């Protein structure tokens, strides 16, 4: 039992609600925050640049040294930083950015880092303004993934189409 709340239950290991990440994470504080990340942890906008808002820049600031240290990430890659108020932890996952060119394949390999962590709170990979399609990618999630995942789907008609086409 965990504190997520009126999800609707997908498989028997993915969750989604049509919900804004940040504001999940403030009610729930959950173990693990998944954030859409780019390589070089540059939390500008979408889910980055909201979660990182949300920690009052201490996200960026955690990100430039860690960067500072280890060089970029790789595409379809990952690293644990804090979750600083809104979880305890968050794993920062690249999936590929299609319209930098780079391979729609590795989105399953962005979605694999999510079978080190039992439980996470995560957006779809790739989606938004990473430009892949979040039909494909949530297939790619449920195909995937196989810890517990709760997914917070921002857009209402998205979550609305989502759903309704996954049988
Ligand atoms: O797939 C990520 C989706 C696609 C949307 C268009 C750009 C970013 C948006 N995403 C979010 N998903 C969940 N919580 C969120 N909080 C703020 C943004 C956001």
């Amino acid at each position: 039992v965990n504190s997520f709340s009126g999800y609707l239950k997908l498989t028997d290991n993915v969750y989604i609600k049509n919900a804004d990440i940040v504001e999940e994470a403030k009610k729930v504080k959950p173990t693990v925050v998944v954030n859409a990340a780019n390589v070089y942890l540059k939390h500008g906008g979408g889910v980055a640049g909201a979660l990182n808002k949300a920690t009052n820049n201490a996200m960026q600031v955690e990100s430039d040294d860690y960067i500072a240290t280890n060089g970029p990430l790789k595409v379809g890659g990952s690293c644990v930083l804090s979750g600083h108020n809104l979880a305890k932890h968050c794993l920062h996952v690249v999936g590929p950015n299609v319209n930098k060119g780079e391979d729609i394949q590795l989105l399953k390999s962005a979605y694999e880092n999510f079978n080190q962590h039992e439980v996470l709170l995560a957006p779809l990979l790739s989606a938004g303004i990473f430009g892949a399609d979040p039909i494909h990618s949530l297939r790619v999630c449920v195909d995937t993934v196989r810890t517990n995942v709760y997914l917070a789907v921002f857009d209402k008609n998205l979550y609305d189409k989502l759903v309704s086409s996954f049988l």
